[PDB]
């Protein structure tokens, strides 16, 4: 608390004495890593003639005599230590140096009783707040700056992320994909069931939304004679916050031309068995459970309502009135399709454990996937629950505008109280070859893969 | 007009029928581009027993006799055009068929005194709109779908925008940078002069706002431990359109450790080159003007003090008055900085043709950019001018907070009428090593390589 001021004390007067704290440029030649990669096994307490400059964050200091000791530390969180030129270089190490402080040292590398010596050293930035030593989950996310500065596990994870992210785009670039830029300011949001956020342009004296999800751009791209799309990117739902949802995030979707809600749950199922190897290098996923969760090989595929009619001891189907699931959904603890899912995930749902696809689902609360090819009642869509989160769902995808147009009707009369995509089904009615959306959420993705919080598989929320 | 209602009673006398207009599945075995790849030179009039499943849209039609011949165009551009099996073929064919309907073809492929004829074939959907053969710059824009079907150019520019967006992900990661993902709604937008969108969150009861840039959030990462980190995608500035300015657009960023704007100027170079090499193959810029712009080996670097001074036949300085400047502003046709840039612009900028870097610019209007090494008075931004427009700028980045502090608290009172974002000047007093952060405008980078117009450049605006 007081300590701040000290430092800002120790920075005025190094201006005032024209050292620079802040240099623009500091002649750096190699990363702490570097260092580490190219001297593995020298022998302890031996030389070397390699003249590097290297740069890192003084971390342990331990002052002592004509000689100061001192952790560096490169961001990515590698480690080096640190007669040899002049005794003023030590008064203002002694004086000069805190810890957080960002130091440049200039020498050749040795081996300690693996630190360097030095020709020169400068400070590049001065640290006018001490690190902390333990800190709450929230303060970590609220200064996520320091937690990956002190924390080892939040710097993996964030590099984690990225390696996913990677994964993804190079897998689905290997099959062929092309990602797309759709907008995110749209006249009206659509693709999903969601609340928009709402803004103001000054422009053109009118409101607009965010996207709740690319889907009907995406699918304008279909039409347009894209084969293979993808747009991997952020959507806005205008929403509570709870373990499994947060109001912006990022998210996949992905459209196949000639293609099924089979083939698509093949390869979501590649897609994520191959993000696993590229970025964690098991199948056998370590958990903070001590445990361990098995995603190789296949995964199993259930029907939504056979399923749920195995576990009420008692058949349903698209037939089954309001009135007999309302008074099942009594039983135990709006319409037809709301019940069957929320008895579905009431009953089965909870109950998985392995990887599985369900499929099969009611109309009733899918309208923008086609109706099933055999199955009257049903629509073409999975949901993939692993490790028991609702982690991507894939359609084969409703290409009729009439009965799409209809689908909406229904809806929009839904939550009347006495407006459609026109656009979308003009988009429509010009042909669309058939073929299969998936969605896919990136923070369920980790948290799935990991246990990690939906707080922590972010770099920065709120 | 009215050939819109005799297409959905072809629709509804196929569904009555039992026949399928918008099958789940038809089973596609090879794209248009994958035979004409597979079959070049075929004996014209020769057969060849390759039995193949190929879908298209049918746009050419001539439909004669015991036989009807018409083209198929994957969505891609390509093109393969089409006793067999059956009559009632030929029947629903004449009768079913128009143009801009998408069409599965089986059968083995032939050279036409390149097509193929059926074994089989069906709709894979039934366009309920025929596709227009002239249409507004402005009408395009507002159906990409139909742009992109009809008007070839619109095909190739999507593309091309895609592969240049992969050049330059390519590009950076090859040089170990690595694409981070920073928040959208922010509690106050930094990292530039706009106006921000702001909407209003149900769950937090308050106002949020729409970045109008990552800067902050990606210095954030530098501190935190970040050597090298981009971040490629949209960003929100509440305020005019125009030739070169939209609402909403896609934006690079990008920050490097211990380097400075000299370093980021070459990257920047480095980068724009390989992008127009990987996407488009020549630096030698094709463009509608007959012309060809050259962008290959080195490019000029000028000062704005400087070269102005040039300009007017008259010393210009950091010290110059504003009465002066105004005045030489008044000659020709607020603030010092701003007067600089306005006359810099208006008459060197202006005069530009080959690409060039301009550096070292009045600190009054780049309070994010350190102060320059030497030279009092001024920063170290650098501007990109690329056949005549402002494509990319990089900063030796303001690592001091004390300093950054103020020059916010000058900002502030600047348009007062009587708060600064405290957790961005908490994060630099943590400690920021020396860094140069890019900026690029991703629609003018592919305006300055082609000539199209900002409307051309995205898939959806408006
Ligand atoms: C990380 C928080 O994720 C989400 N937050 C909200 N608020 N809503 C959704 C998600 C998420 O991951 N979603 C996915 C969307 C595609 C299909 C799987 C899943 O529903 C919805
Ligand atoms: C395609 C429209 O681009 C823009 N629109 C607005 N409204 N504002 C800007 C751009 C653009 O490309 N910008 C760039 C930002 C980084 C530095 C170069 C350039 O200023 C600002
Ligand atoms: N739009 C879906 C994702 C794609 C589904 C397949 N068409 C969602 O928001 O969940
Ligand atoms: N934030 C800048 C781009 C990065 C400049 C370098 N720090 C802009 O909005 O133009």
């Amino acid at each position: 608390p007081e300590q701040f001021r000290i430092r800002r004390d120790k920075r005025a007067r190094l201006l005032a004495q024209g050292r620079d704290p802040y240099p623009v440029a500091v002649p750096r030649t190699h990363t702490l890593a570097e260092v580490r990669a190219a001297h593995p096994d020298l022998p302890i307490d031996t030389a070397t003639e390699d003249i590097v400059g290297v740069a890192g964050r003084v971390i342990f200091a331990r002052n002592s005599g004509k000689l100061c000791f001192a952790t560096l530390q490169d961001g990515d969180g590698t480690q080096l230590q640190v007669d040899k030129v002049g005794q003023a270089a030590l008064d203002a190490w002694k004086a000069d140096v805190d810890l957080g402080d960002i130091v440049y040292v200039h020498g050749a590398v040795i081996s300690s009783r693996l630190s360097v010596l030095a020709d020169c050293w400068r400070i590049a930035a001065k640290s006018l707040r001490p690190l902390p030593v333990e800190m709450s989950e929230e303060s970590r996310v609220r200064q996520r700056y320091v937690d990956l500065i002190v924390r080892p596990e939040a710097r993996a994870v964030a590099r984690l992320r990225i390696a996913v992210v990677r994964a993804i785009r190079t897998a689905l670039q290997r099959r062929g994909f092309l990602e797309v830029e759709t907008p995110v300011l749209q006249t009206l949001a659509g693709g999903a069931a969601a609340r928009p956020f709402a803004t103001h342009s000054n422009a053109l004296d009118i409101d607009l939304y965010l996207r709740i999800a690319p889907e009907l751009f995406l699918k304008r791209c279909i039409v347009g004679g894209f084969d293979k799309v993808f747009e991997l990117n952020r959507v806005f739902r205008n929403e509570g916050a709870d373990s499994t949802h947060s109001p912006e995030f990022s998210m996949l979707e992905t459209y196949q031309t000639y293609g099924t809600y089979d083939d698509s749950a093949v390869v979501t199922r590649e897609l994520i068995q191959e993000v696993a190897d590229e970025a964690i290098g098991t199948r056998q996923l370590p958990l903070p459970d001590g445990s361990v969760y098995d995603i190789d090989g296949e995964w199993a595929t259930i029907q939504m309502y056979p399923s749920l009619s195995v576990a009420l001891g008692e058949e349903i189907t698209p037939q089954t009135t309001v009135d007999r699931l309302r008074g099942i959904a009594d039983s135990l603890g709006f319409g037809h399709g709301k019940l069957i899912e929320e008895l579905w995930e009431r009953t089965v749902g909870k109950s998985l454990s392995a990887p599985t696809f369900v499929k099969d689902f009611p109309v009733q609360t899918t309208p923008l996937t086609r109706q099933h090819r055999s199955i009257p009642g049903v629509t073409e869509k999975w949901d993939l629950y692993l490790r028991g989160i609702e982690l991507a769902t894939g359609y084969s995808e409703l290409s009729d505008p009439v009965v799409q147009r209809e689908r909406f009707a229904d809806q929009a009369r839904a939550a009347a109280a006495g407006v459609l995509d026109e656009d979308f089904l003009a988009a429509l009615e010009y042909g669309m070859p058939p073929c299969t959306g998936t969605g896919m959420g990136i923070d369920r993705l980790l948290m799935s893969l990991t246990g990690l919080s939906i707080r922590e598989t972010v770099l920065f929320p709120i």
